[PDB]
């Protein structure tokens, strides 16, 4: 049930809150918003879709940054409550090129820089745009990563109240939440 972060060793000393800062402005904001939707620019992709999925995933449109939403995800499109995702998100993972799909056996990032696992978030349709699911991805999407940002650190707090997103990861590793992975 505790949070799993996986971290590249070139963050090791970046704290959680200043790495995923950095990663909102890199990524940016793709800007799927009414009038501005461009399909294979800023819609992103399910595994295996088409408005379901085990994973979301979506590229950057200013960086070649990337993440991956994992869980059980459900989009609702037109349907009320519209433009809602909601299900489960059990992960996030963030890093650099975006490959693969349902027909690769699924999404995958060239450089995973950092990843937050046993997330346990759970939202249901009736909460629409209100769910913690629907907010923590959106932000992604979007520049801001606020919500995830309050996740983790909830999350960090709930393994041990010396944790919080102003840990670095070597700290979280020392604590036993955090694994280093190889440098790109």
């Amino acid at each position: 049930m505790s949070i799993s972060i996986s971290y590249s060793t070139t963050y090791s000393g970046w704290t959680v809150a200043d790495y995923l800062a950095d990663w909102s402005a890199y990524f940016g904001d793709v800007n799927h918003r009414p009038g501005q939707v461009v399909d294979g620019s800023n819609t992103g992709g399910f595994n295996p879709g088409p408005f379901d999925g085990s994973q979301y995933a979506l590229k950057s449109t200013a960086s070649d940054a990337a993440f991956i939403a994992g869980g059980d995800l459900h989009y609702t499109l037109f349907s009320n409550p519209s433009h809602t995702l909601w299900g489960k998100l059990d992960s996030i993972a963030l890093g650099d090129t975006l490959t693969g799909g349902a027909s690769s056996g699924g999404y995958a990032l060239d450089s995973q820089e950092v990843s937050f696992s046993n997330l346990g978030l759970d939202s249901p349709i009736a909460q629409g745009r209100d769910g913690t699911v629907h907010k923590v991805v959106y932000g992604l999407m979007s520049g801001d990563s606020s919500a995830l940002q309050g996740q983790i650190d909830a999350l960090l707090k709930a393994v041990d109240p010396s944790l919080s997103i102003n840990s670095t990861f070597d700290q979280l590793a020392a604590a036993g939440v955090a694994h280093a992975t190889p440098a790109a």
